């Protein structure tokens, strides 16, 4: 997928045992509510972990506020997530981008 955030909702899928155009779609449908995208991101996240919303969005926050950027964190994120290593979701992120 081209965007980052394509790369992104691509992972969230792999996270979550479901479909990219499924994760897609459900994230579509959340900004057509009034949420940003960032938002949105982080509570696919949270449903792949079987996580609070709260407590993924809290987590993401303070890493921010530690001055950590914030697709790294979304990464470490999804990471969590999907119990494979940071390092290795990184990789899958550059290598998808470049395609
Ligand atoms: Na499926
Ligand atoms: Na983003």
């Amino acid at each position: 997928g081209k965007s980052p955030t394509e790369v992104l909702l691509e992972l969230i899928a792999e996270a979550s045992g479901t479909t990219r155009e499924e994760v897609k779609e459900k994230f579509l449908k959340e900004l057509r509510k009034g949420k940003s995208p960032t938002e949105v991101l982080l509570e696919l996240i949270a449903e792949a972990s079987g996580t609070t919303k709260e407590e993924v969005k809290e987590k993401f926050l303070k890493e921010l506020s530690f001055g950590k950027s914030p697709t790294e964190v979304l990464l470490e994120l999804i990471a969590e997530a999907s119990g494979t290593t940071k390092e290795e979701v990184k990789k899958k992120f550059w290598k998808e981008l470049s395609l």
